[PDB]
């Protein structure tokens, strides 16, 4: 039951071979023991939970010559990510994609006939299925050979007390400890919530044993709902989601946010704000056949016999904070001070146990900050003014302030975007680049080539805000975001090496105002 | 045949109408005078061609407060971009990627099977040619309604002197000349080189009236060679490209050039360096039937009935260095000081005119240079350290140097890239994100990705190199190329907030080894 790993040396497909075997091992598998016995060191840190907090924590830790020692149920390293999260997530948005694109020249060119035509959802979950174990060997490959990590997979951890943890039928001692169990799936408290055709995230990837029908339910207006609801009417059926307050007010920018909104319905997606799930009726064979929700214009009823939840997630804090009494937040999240320190000594907690932003960046980046505060480095974390992003059948990326926004807050600006505001509006061809390029040139598609601005000071001459709707732009924020912090004007920028056709035309935009010491919007 | 439009406003669709009119006027179409006769003020410059140089010249010249007025034989301002040069270049190139994911999942899931199907060139060209109208419409409303522009278009500019030029049958005087007529297509001296079926980037949009063959010849190893070829070759057609010495030599680091290669031949895409066609063959019809070159492994002949050439543009300088007396240079450029001036007193030369690097960001930086020098302000304009790019079937990005060039140049460096060096190789399913996840998750797909690394400088820890295969890096690397040449380091770049997953993997994986002193690379 307990594989000493150690001295072995998989290959990257031989990992993925061995953990596929493992993870469809009936017995539950064996455990993955790679522990460096000869090492006389204490452990500086045992990090409970090896996802993306916990194995850049370790990663930083090691790197600075510290000792750490990874303990994770899954017999993988890399969390949710790899196995639920965003990973499969943008498997999920590139079909989203690349199915409005067939559809909307369905038939031209070499683009087959879409009318009428379903994708197997089933389809693609299995491909993500057949394939997740791909990362998850590189995961445990780097960790190992590249990292030169230790680790027990395949075990639960159980804490003793706040220097003693038990795994692998072994106790082992550390001079602190890492909480780094991420969040759960969040619940929803209605009858029929438990009839088969419901699912999240999880669930989702691990339990979908048939094809669903023609109408599908998504509860919830995240990131993930959004997400998820554009694949699956992507696959060409009906979509409702059901938002309890408002869609995406993660976009601040209202201009931004009404044409991310305006082109999901204009696919044909059904989006009911106000909403709140009453009743999820099951038939007489345990299966969903519909949803029952009130909405401002009253109680409705949509026949399905798949529900997709898109809640937010809750962080794993109840057996831990009894354990070791640990302080929790309003919902469920362990406290911590800037340092990532818990109420009790020796113990930090990191990622989605310690809230939002649950995001990919905040838990390496503080995982990071707790390996350096543990190796006696004081450092403090607080995530702010960082960009952000999320799919719809777009990649809509967004930082900064939006223009009202800004004008509330009390400055003056112009705007720079595209299209401009003429009479003929978003059916001009622009913007335009790459993956938008047969939408600006199609008989009636320019309206879809895009969406994007930027919102300056008039007096700085600063900008304040990015907001970008079409395709490769992603990337592009992370790093124009860095510059933005260090006080970007629109001369600066203007005066950059623009690479057109560009995702972004804020380059060569800003060049055609900057000549004015009076700006002026375009 | 002289339109005054000057007290016309026409909108941005109403305009590209206009604008088709005029192109198919078989008469030659009228002029369009947009010149404010009531401005008692002289002009500071008058603006021949106004193209990209051109028309970003005059746009911060006016927005410093000056006058000019722009003479362009085209109906349209924009030059060669919209109509023949980088617009239907980025269409074709989104073919191309779209056409190999189809090739490569033919059948599977929504994609239909691409086995024995030939896309019509003829039908997408087209379809450039029905819609170029648009971003025409945009750049005359913008210019004239945005950027308070005078223009006289679809009208030859005679220049008289260096204060004097005449157009739309009147005489016009200034106190500088801005000479941007950009380049025109290079020249192949061997026979059969007017045979019908014989194009470049100009003449395709032009005069394609039929479907090519089965074959397809490229001559050239540019950017615009190789960017048309995967076009060609991802229509289902047999592509040959005859390079006179090396492909792709921009692409400075080797393992980066060699997957870009590498995938290309894996479509089916044959490349002959070392090659020099003596001979186009003409058959009974004057049409193209087959062409012979030289190799290093001997002559060879290629039945086709379709030649692209794409060789170097060559400075369109013969008349106005006659007419002005201006100095030229080895290959017809205009010679030029910091300043952008020529030999001449009171002349500038900008754009394609004055030479390479030929790019969109140094035809108007250097247009808006010569204005702010022309309105007093002097500063000079050396292109150098600039991000580059081009398109294959994927999106190649590269700035700085190559891993090779760098210990070369003395530099003891660490790299960190994806995929691994492993004996797996490329066989592994990273790098991962937008648009690769099909291929990062198919079956026998994973090597196709992608492939990025960055050069590192052990002892200063400063990026001195970027390198990316794929998509959605493009933008990216216009911001980060700016960071890099403020001087970053693995230790920033690791410090940034990174959105997951990413095009580039930079941020991470840097972040994965900034915690040694001692960096090793990944
Ligand atoms: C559907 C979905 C899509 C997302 N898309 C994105 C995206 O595009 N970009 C982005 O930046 N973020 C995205 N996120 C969020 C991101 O996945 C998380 O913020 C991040 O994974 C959290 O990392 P973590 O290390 O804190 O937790 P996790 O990665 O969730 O891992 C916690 C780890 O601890 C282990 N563990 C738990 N309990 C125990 C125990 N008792 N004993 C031992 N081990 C235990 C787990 O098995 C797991 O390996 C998404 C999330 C979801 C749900
Ligand atoms: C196939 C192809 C693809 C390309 N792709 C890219 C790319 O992806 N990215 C990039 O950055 N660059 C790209 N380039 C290069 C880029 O298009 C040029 O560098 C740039 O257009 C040059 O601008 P310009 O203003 O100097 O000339 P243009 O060549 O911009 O215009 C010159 C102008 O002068 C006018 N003119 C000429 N003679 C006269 C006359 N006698 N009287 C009046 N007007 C006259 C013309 O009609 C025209 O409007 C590409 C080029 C080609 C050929
Ligand atoms: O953040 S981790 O690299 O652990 C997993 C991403 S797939
Ligand atoms: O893209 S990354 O290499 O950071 C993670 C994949 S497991
Ligand atoms: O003239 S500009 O360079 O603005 C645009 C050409 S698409
Ligand atoms: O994208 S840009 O507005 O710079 C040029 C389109 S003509």
């Amino acid at each position: 039951k307990v594989w000493n790993a150690r001295n072995d040396h998989l290959t990257i497909n031989q990992w993925a071979t061995r953990i596929d075997e493992i993870l469809e091992a009936p017995d539950g598998g064996e455990v993955i023991y790679n522990v460096d016995e000869n090492d006389p060191r204490e452990y500086d840190a045992i990090f409970i939970g090896g996802g993306a907090a916990g194995r850049f924590g370790s990663a930083y830790l090691r790197a600075m010559g510290g000792r750490q020692l990874i303990v994770d149920r899954w017999p993988f390293l890399g969390g949710s990510c790899p196995h639920n999260a965003c990973v499969p997530h943008h498997l999920f948005s590139d079909c989203a994609a690349e199915l409005m694109l067939a559809r909307t020249f369905s038939g031209q060119y070499w683009f087959p006939d879409m009318t009428e035509k379903v994708v197997g959802i089933k389809e693609v979950v299995d491909l993500f299925r057949a394939g997740r174990n791909g990362p998850h060997g590189i995961m445990n490959f780097q960790s190992k050979e590249q990292l030169n990590l230790e680790y027990i997979l395949n075990c639960p951890a159980k804490v003793i007390d706040n220097h003693t943890v038990e795994a692998a039928g072994k106790v082992f001692k550390a001079k602190n400890l890492i909480l780094a169990v991420g969040a759960g799936p969040g619940t929803l408290d209605v009858p029929g919530v438990n009839a088969k055709g419901v699912f999240d995230h999880a669930t989702l990837v691990e339990e979908l044993d048939y094809e669903p029908g023609s109408t599908v339910v998504v509860v919830g207006g995240s990131k993930t709902a959004v997400e998820y609801g554009c694949f699956f009417n992507a696959t060409g059926r009906r979509t409702v989601m059901l938002v309890r307050t408002e869609p995406l007010k993660l976009i601040k920018d209202n201009e931004t946010r009404a044409y991310v909104l305006d082109r999901m319905k204009e696919q044909g997606m059904e989006i009911i704000s106000g909403s709140n799930v009453t009743r999820i009726e099951e038939d007489a064979n345990g299966r969903v056949q519909a949803v029952v929700a009130m909405t401002p214009n009253g109680e409705m009823r949509i026949e399905t016999d798949f529900v997709f939840l898109g809640l937010g997630e809750q962080p794993r804090s109840a057996e831990l904070a009894k354990i070791l009494g640990l302080d929790l937040g309003p919902k469920g999240e362990v406290l911590v001070n800037e340092y990532l320190q818990t109420s009790v000594p020796n113990v930090y907690a990191v990622g989605d146990l310690i809230g939002g932003p649950m995001e990919m960046f905040k838990a390496r980046k503080s995982g990071c900050y707790a390996a350096r505060n543990v190796m006696g480095e004081k450092i403090s974390y607080t995530p702010k003014n960082y960009p952000d992003f999320l799919h719809t059948h777009y990649e809509v990326s967004f930082l900064g302030m939006g223009e009202e926004e800004a004008r509330a807050a009390g400055h003056e600006i112009v705007t720079i975007k595209m299209p401009p505001d003429t009479e003929n509006g978003l059916n001009v061809a622009l913007p335009a680049s790459d993956r938008t390029m047969l939408y600006a040139f199609g008989k009636g598609t320019a309206h879809m080539s895009g969406f994007q601005k930027i919102v300056i000071d008039a007096k700085t001459r600063k900008v304040l805000g990015a907001h970008h709707v079409g395709y490769g732009a992603k990337d592009a924020f992370q790093y124009l975001n860095v510059l933005i912090k260090q006080g970007l004007t629109v001369d600066e920028l203007g005066d950059m090496d623009e690479l057109f056709l560009n995702p972004t035309h804020f380059i060569q935009l800003s060049r055609l105002r900057a000549g004015s010491k009076n700006l002026v919007s375009l």
